[PDB]
């Protein structure tokens, strides 16, 4: 099993996309930081081993997992049917739903999605994300502005070039640092789990028991309230 390989090697090689705030990213000087990062350190403390983050492209992070470049994937990965065909997921540690970020000035007169389905409304999204899809299917009449990252869209909604922005709930919760304000959309959400290789119940159940215990003692709630307010 990979578990024995880890406890023998003495290090937990964690594969991640070091550019997916606030789950995993770089700091002022090369080091790693994020929710999944602290979680990775916690699991590495559970194993009793050191931590080694292996930065990999989001596109080729699953084949890298399957080729044994690292033992586990922790990068806010969404559990999808297409991915469960390739890799096994652990039990959900985070729930990412669709959330709109707006200015505090517009805290009133805004109920839900349909309140922004006007053609004079300007919303911003990150290109290629599910937030873009949600902004398409639920806000078609409004102008859609796509950007490289969520920070640029956030700048656009803060400055005034955008009435709102559409992003994931953890991201929107993170950017609340407070000036703007958060509105959640009621429909459905997405599960987030860690990813390991096929045919390894030992590591899987270890991860699940460790997560269960971290939710049982309350450490997970501490780490959750730390990052997502």
């Amino acid at each position: 099993s990979t578990l024995d390989e880890i406890m023998k090697r003495g290090t937990l090689r964690v594969g991640t996309d070091a550019d997916y705030k606030p789950f995993s990213f770089k700091d002022k000087n090369g080091q790693y930081t994020g929710f999944d990062i602290d979680l990775a350190k916690a699991l590495a403390k559970e194993l009793g081993v050191k931590v080694e983050f292996v930065p990999t492209t989001w596109d080729g992070i699953i084949p890298a997992l399957q080729t044994g470049k690292f033992d586990i994937v922790m990068s806010g990965m969404t559990i999808t049917p297409e991915r469960k065909k390739k890799v096994d997921f652990s039990d959900p540690y985070m729930t990412a739903g669709q959330t709109i970020l707006v200015k505090k000035d517009n805290a009133d007169k805004i109920k839900s999605f349909e309140d922004l389905n006007k053609p004079d409304v300007k919303v911003a999204v990150q290109l290629g994300t599910t937030s873009e899809q949600a902004a398409k299917e639920f806000l078609p009449k409004a102008k859609i502005r796509t950007f490289e990252n969520n920070a640029e869209a956030f700048q656009e909604v803060v400055s005034g070039r955008a009435d709102a922005m559409v992003t994931d709930s953890p991201v929107a919760a993170y950017y609340a640092k407070l000036a703007v304000v958060v509105v959640d959309e009621p429909f459905t959400h997405e599960p987030l789990g860690f990813a390991i290789r096929k045919g390894d119940p030992e590591l899987l159940n270890w991860v699940n028991n460790w997560l269960k215990q971290m939710k049982k003692d309350g450490t997970y709630d501490k780490l959750y309230e730390k990052w997502f307010k």
